[PDB]
DNA sequence: GCGTACGC
DNA sequence: GCGTACGC
């Protein structure tokens, strides 16, 4: 859920 | 040559 | 519940 | 001349 590339 | 991963 | 970020 | 970065 975690937004360091993908954001969900 | 830049480094945002490899750094080269 | 997915994918970003770059040039000596 | 290569590869990093993370969890609601
Ligand atoms: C957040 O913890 C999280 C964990 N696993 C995932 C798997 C796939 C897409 C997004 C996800 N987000
Ligand atoms: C961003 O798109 C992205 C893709 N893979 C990862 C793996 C481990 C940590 C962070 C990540 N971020
Ligand atoms: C730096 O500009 C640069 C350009 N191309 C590369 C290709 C492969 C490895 C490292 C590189 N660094
Ligand atoms: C870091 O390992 C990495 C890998 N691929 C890229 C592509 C485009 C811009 C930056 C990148 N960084």
């Amino acid at each position: 859920x975690a937004x360091v590339x993908a954001x969900v």
